[PDB]
Protein backbone atom coordinates (compact mmCIF):
# COMPACT_ATOMS: atom_id res chain seq x y z
CA UNK A 1 0.00 0.00 0.00
CA UNK A 2 2.91 2.33 -0.39
CA UNK A 3 1.79 3.15 -4.07
CA UNK A 4 -0.52 5.86 -4.81
CA UNK A 5 -2.66 5.07 -8.08
CA UNK A 6 -1.68 8.27 -10.24
CA UNK A 7 -3.60 7.77 -13.19
CA UNK A 8 -5.45 5.56 -15.67
CA UNK A 9 -2.99 4.28 -18.52
CA UNK A 10 -5.38 1.79 -19.85
CA UNK A 11 -7.85 -1.44 -15.75
CA UNK A 12 -4.52 -0.48 -15.63
CA UNK A 13 -3.26 1.99 -13.75
CA UNK A 14 0.23 3.78 -13.59
CA UNK A 15 1.27 4.05 -9.58
CA UNK A 16 4.39 5.47 -7.85
CA UNK A 17 5.60 4.25 -4.81
CA UNK A 18 5.77 6.91 -2.31
CA UNK A 19 9.10 6.14 -0.72
CA UNK A 20 11.27 5.49 -3.83
CA UNK A 21 9.37 7.68 -6.12
CA UNK A 22 9.48 4.32 -8.52
CA UNK A 23 6.76 3.79 -11.46
CA UNK A 24 5.08 1.02 -12.54
CA UNK A 25 1.76 -0.17 -13.53
CA UNK A 26 -0.74 -2.12 -11.70
CA UNK A 27 -3.49 -3.94 -13.15
CA UNK A 28 -6.76 -3.77 -11.62
CA UNK A 29 -9.34 -7.07 -12.08
CA UNK A 30 -11.81 -7.79 -10.38
CA UNK A 31 -13.32 -11.42 -10.16
CA UNK A 32 -8.10 -16.85 -15.91
CA UNK A 33 -6.22 -14.37 -13.64
CA UNK A 34 -4.76 -17.22 -11.94
CA UNK A 35 -2.95 -18.57 -15.69
CA UNK A 36 -1.84 -14.98 -16.42
CA UNK A 37 -0.04 -14.32 -12.92
CA UNK A 38 1.20 -18.00 -13.30
CA UNK A 39 2.86 -17.44 -16.69
CA UNK A 40 3.98 -14.12 -15.85
CA UNK A 41 6.40 -15.68 -12.84
CA UNK A 42 7.76 -17.72 -15.59
CA UNK A 43 8.76 -14.46 -17.93
CA UNK A 44 12.39 -12.70 -17.65
CA UNK A 45 13.23 -11.06 -21.06
CA UNK A 46 14.15 -7.75 -22.17
CA UNK A 47 11.60 -7.62 -24.84
CA UNK A 48 8.68 -9.10 -22.34
CA UNK A 49 7.02 -6.59 -20.09
CA UNK A 50 9.03 -7.47 -16.67
CA UNK A 51 6.18 -8.57 -13.76
CA UNK A 52 7.44 -7.26 -10.30
CA UNK A 53 4.83 -9.03 -7.77
CA UNK A 54 0.98 -9.56 -7.16
CA UNK A 55 -1.04 -8.95 -4.32
CA UNK A 56 -4.60 -10.25 -3.59
CA UNK A 57 -6.49 -7.76 -1.65
CA UNK A 58 -10.49 -8.98 -0.96
CA UNK A 59 -11.84 -9.84 -4.42
CA UNK A 60 -9.12 -7.70 -5.67
CA UNK A 61 -5.96 -8.89 -7.29
CA UNK A 62 -2.83 -6.51 -8.36
CA UNK A 63 -0.24 -7.36 -10.57
CA UNK A 64 2.37 -5.28 -10.79
CA UNK A 65 4.08 -4.88 -13.90
CA UNK A 66 7.20 -3.04 -15.55
CA UNK A 67 5.90 0.75 -16.75
CA UNK A 68 6.57 2.02 -20.19
CA UNK A 69 6.97 5.59 -20.53
CA UNK A 70 6.57 5.36 -24.42
CA UNK A 71 3.30 3.57 -24.61
CA UNK A 72 1.95 0.89 -27.08
CA UNK A 73 3.89 0.77 -30.43
CA UNK A 74 0.35 1.40 -31.91
CA UNK A 75 0.90 4.96 -31.47
CA UNK A 76 3.67 5.41 -33.16
CA UNK A 77 2.12 4.06 -37.04
CA UNK A 78 0.79 6.79 -38.78
CA UNK A 79 -2.13 6.16 -40.64
CA UNK A 80 -1.56 5.18 -44.41
CA UNK A 81 1.67 5.92 -43.99
CA UNK A 82 3.42 3.61 -41.13
CA UNK A 83 7.00 4.89 -40.15
CA UNK A 84 10.33 4.97 -41.27
CA UNK A 85 11.74 1.57 -42.65
CA UNK A 86 14.91 1.88 -39.99
CA UNK A 87 12.05 2.17 -36.99
CA UNK A 88 10.09 -0.76 -38.12
CA UNK A 89 12.82 -3.12 -38.50
CA UNK A 90 14.64 -2.09 -35.42
CA UNK A 91 11.53 -3.14 -33.79
CA UNK A 92 11.11 -6.07 -35.31
CA UNK A 93 13.98 -7.42 -34.66
CA UNK A 94 13.18 -6.57 -30.98
CA UNK A 95 9.56 -8.44 -31.47
CA UNK A 96 11.38 -11.80 -32.83
CA UNK A 97 13.73 -11.25 -29.90
CA UNK A 98 10.37 -11.69 -27.45
CA UNK A 99 8.64 -14.34 -29.42
CA UNK A 100 11.49 -15.95 -29.76
CA UNK A 101 12.29 -16.08 -25.94
CA UNK A 102 8.38 -17.07 -25.11
CA UNK A 103 8.54 -19.81 -27.79
CA UNK A 104 11.61 -20.86 -26.33
CA UNK A 105 9.99 -21.61 -23.12
CA UNK A 106 7.16 -23.05 -24.72
CA UNK A 107 4.86 -19.84 -24.28
CA UNK A 108 2.59 -18.60 -27.00
CA UNK A 109 1.19 -15.15 -26.48
CA UNK A 110 -1.91 -15.67 -28.62
CA UNK A 111 -2.77 -11.61 -29.12
CA UNK A 112 0.10 -10.11 -31.02
CA UNK A 113 -0.53 -6.48 -31.67
CA UNK A 114 0.76 -2.99 -31.62
CA UNK A 115 -1.79 -2.16 -28.76
CA UNK A 116 0.51 -5.04 -26.99
CA UNK A 117 3.78 -3.94 -27.47
CA UNK A 118 4.71 -1.22 -25.22
CA UNK A 119 7.79 0.81 -25.18
CA UNK A 120 10.15 2.04 -22.53
CA UNK A 121 11.77 5.41 -22.33
CA UNK A 122 14.76 3.93 -24.76
CA UNK A 123 11.98 2.90 -27.56
CA UNK A 124 12.52 -0.51 -26.39
CA UNK A 125 9.59 -2.59 -27.59
CA UNK A 126 8.03 -5.03 -24.86
CA UNK A 127 5.62 -7.89 -25.31
CA UNK A 128 2.35 -6.88 -22.96
CA UNK A 129 -0.34 -8.98 -21.51
CA UNK A 130 -0.28 -12.12 -20.97
CA UNK A 131 -4.13 -12.60 -20.24
CA UNK A 132 -4.98 -15.02 -23.49
CA UNK A 133 -1.03 -16.67 -23.32
CA UNK A 134 -0.88 -20.13 -22.73
CA UNK A 135 1.51 -23.52 -22.43
CA UNK A 136 2.14 -24.66 -26.05
CA UNK A 137 5.09 -26.97 -25.06
CA UNK A 138 5.78 -28.64 -21.78
CA UNK A 139 8.39 -31.58 -20.71
CA UNK A 140 9.40 -31.37 -24.37
CA UNK A 141 6.37 -32.05 -25.36
CA UNK A 142 3.82 -29.97 -28.03
CA UNK A 143 0.21 -29.75 -27.59
CA UNK A 144 -1.22 -28.35 -30.45
CA UNK A 145 -4.02 -25.75 -29.62
CA UNK A 146 -7.99 -25.72 -30.64
CA UNK A 147 -9.31 -22.67 -28.56
CA UNK A 148 -9.41 -19.87 -31.07
CA UNK A 149 -8.27 -16.75 -29.41
CA UNK A 150 -6.77 -13.43 -31.08
CA UNK A 151 -7.84 -10.34 -32.79
CA UNK A 152 -9.31 -11.16 -36.06
CA UNK A 153 -7.09 -8.85 -38.55
CA UNK A 154 -4.03 -10.69 -36.92
CA UNK A 155 -5.10 -14.34 -37.01
CA UNK A 156 -3.42 -16.72 -39.05
CA UNK A 157 -6.15 -18.51 -41.29
CA UNK A 158 -5.77 -22.27 -40.19
CA UNK A 159 -7.17 -20.76 -36.69
CA UNK A 160 -10.91 -19.95 -38.56
CA UNK A 161 -10.50 -23.41 -40.27
CA UNK A 162 -8.73 -26.26 -38.00
CA UNK A 163 -10.02 -27.81 -35.67
CA UNK A 164 -6.52 -27.94 -33.97
CA UNK A 165 -3.02 -26.30 -35.09
CA UNK A 166 0.51 -25.07 -33.85
CA UNK A 167 0.94 -22.18 -32.20
CA UNK A 168 4.41 -21.25 -33.43
CA UNK A 169 3.62 -20.55 -37.02
CA UNK A 170 0.02 -18.33 -35.42
CA UNK A 171 2.80 -16.07 -33.26
CA UNK A 172 4.89 -15.83 -36.56
CA UNK A 173 1.73 -14.69 -38.71
CA UNK A 174 0.47 -12.04 -36.26
CA UNK A 175 4.08 -10.67 -36.47
CA UNK A 176 4.08 -10.52 -40.09
CA UNK A 177 0.66 -8.71 -40.12
CA UNK A 178 2.10 -6.38 -37.28
CA UNK A 179 5.21 -5.85 -39.78
CA UNK A 180 2.70 -4.65 -41.97
CA UNK A 181 0.85 -2.46 -40.06
CA UNK A 182 4.39 -0.67 -39.42
CA UNK A 183 5.57 -0.44 -43.17
CA UNK A 184 2.01 0.56 -44.54
CA UNK A 185 0.00 2.04 -42.10
CA UNK A 186 -2.75 0.11 -42.34
CA UNK A 187 -3.91 -3.70 -41.95
CA UNK A 188 -4.08 -5.79 -44.91
CA UNK A 189 -7.67 -7.75 -44.27
CA UNK A 190 -10.43 -7.39 -41.72
CA UNK A 191 -9.65 -11.40 -41.32
CA UNK A 192 -7.83 -14.51 -43.36
CA UNK A 193 -10.81 -15.97 -44.94
CA UNK A 194 -11.92 -16.75 -48.41
CA UNK A 195 -15.04 -14.32 -48.22
CA UNK A 196 -12.43 -11.67 -47.72
CA UNK A 197 -11.72 -10.28 -51.06
CA UNK A 198 -8.62 -8.27 -49.57
CA UNK A 199 -6.90 -11.75 -48.45
CA UNK A 200 -8.28 -13.70 -51.56
CA UNK A 201 -6.21 -10.68 -53.85
CA UNK A 202 -3.26 -11.45 -51.53
CA UNK A 203 -3.53 -15.03 -52.32
CA UNK A 204 -3.47 -13.76 -55.84
CA UNK A 205 -0.52 -11.92 -55.54
CA UNK A 206 -1.77 -8.71 -56.46
CA UNK A 207 0.87 -6.84 -54.74
CA UNK A 208 -0.29 -3.47 -56.67
CA UNK A 209 -2.98 -2.77 -54.79
CA UNK A 210 -2.70 -1.29 -51.11
CA UNK A 211 -1.25 -1.70 -48.77
CA UNK A 212 1.34 -3.95 -50.32
CA UNK A 213 2.08 -1.52 -53.03
CA UNK A 214 3.32 1.34 -50.64
CA UNK A 215 5.85 -1.53 -49.48
CA UNK A 216 9.43 -2.31 -50.51
CA UNK A 217 10.47 -5.12 -52.30
CA UNK A 218 12.67 -6.32 -49.34
CA UNK A 219 10.53 -6.37 -46.82
CA UNK A 220 7.31 -7.16 -49.27
CA UNK A 221 9.53 -10.28 -49.67
CA UNK A 222 9.51 -11.70 -46.17
CA UNK A 223 5.73 -10.75 -45.73
CA UNK A 224 5.54 -13.19 -48.82
CA UNK A 225 7.22 -15.51 -46.73
CA UNK A 226 5.53 -15.23 -43.44
CA UNK A 227 1.88 -14.60 -44.69
CA UNK A 228 1.36 -17.58 -46.05
CA UNK A 229 -1.62 -20.11 -45.76
CA UNK A 230 -0.25 -23.10 -45.08
CA UNK A 231 1.44 -23.15 -41.66
CA UNK A 232 3.71 -25.66 -42.42
CA UNK A 233 5.43 -23.75 -45.50
CA UNK A 234 5.24 -20.47 -43.42
CA UNK A 235 8.83 -19.34 -42.87
CA UNK A 236 9.78 -20.29 -39.09
CA UNK A 237 11.74 -17.93 -37.01
CA UNK A 238 15.16 -19.02 -37.63
CA UNK A 239 14.90 -18.24 -41.14
CA UNK A 240 13.51 -14.88 -40.36
CA UNK A 241 16.76 -14.29 -38.98
CA UNK A 242 18.45 -15.26 -42.58
CA UNK A 243 16.04 -13.35 -44.27
CA UNK A 244 17.88 -10.39 -46.48
CA UNK A 245 15.83 -7.29 -45.22
CA UNK A 246 15.47 -8.62 -41.52
CA UNK A 247 19.56 -8.21 -42.37
CA UNK A 248 19.99 -5.17 -44.07
CA UNK A 249 21.48 -2.41 -42.57
CA UNK A 250 19.35 0.82 -42.26
CA UNK A 251 19.69 4.03 -41.30
N1 LIG B 1 -2.50 -1.87 -24.17
C1 LIG B 1 -1.68 -1.64 -22.97
C2 LIG B 1 -2.59 -1.27 -21.81
C3 LIG B 1 -1.77 -1.01 -20.54
N2 LIG B 1 -0.84 0.10 -20.79
C4 LIG B 1 0.44 0.15 -20.23
N3 LIG B 1 1.15 1.28 -20.31
C5 LIG B 1 2.36 1.37 -19.78
N4 LIG B 1 2.91 0.35 -19.15
C6 LIG B 1 2.25 -0.81 -19.03
N5 LIG B 1 2.56 -1.97 -18.47
C7 LIG B 1 1.53 -2.79 -18.64
N6 LIG B 1 0.57 -2.16 -19.31
C8 LIG B 1 0.99 -0.93 -19.57
C9 LIG B 1 -1.42 1.25 -21.48
C10 LIG B 1 -2.14 0.80 -22.74
O1 LIG B 1 -3.20 -0.12 -22.44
Amino acid sequence: EDWDLVQTLGEVQLAVNRVTEEAVAVKIVDMNIKKEICINKMLNHENVVKFYGHRREGNIQYLFLEYCSGGELFDRIEPDIGMPEPDAQRFFHQLMAGVVYLHGIGITHRDIKPENLLLDERDNLKISDFGLATVFRYNNRERLLNKMCGTLPYVAPELLKRREFHAEPVDVWSCGIVLTAMLAGELPWDQPSDSCQEYSDWKEKKTYLNPWKKIDSAPLALLHKILVENPSARITIPDIKKDRWYNKPLK
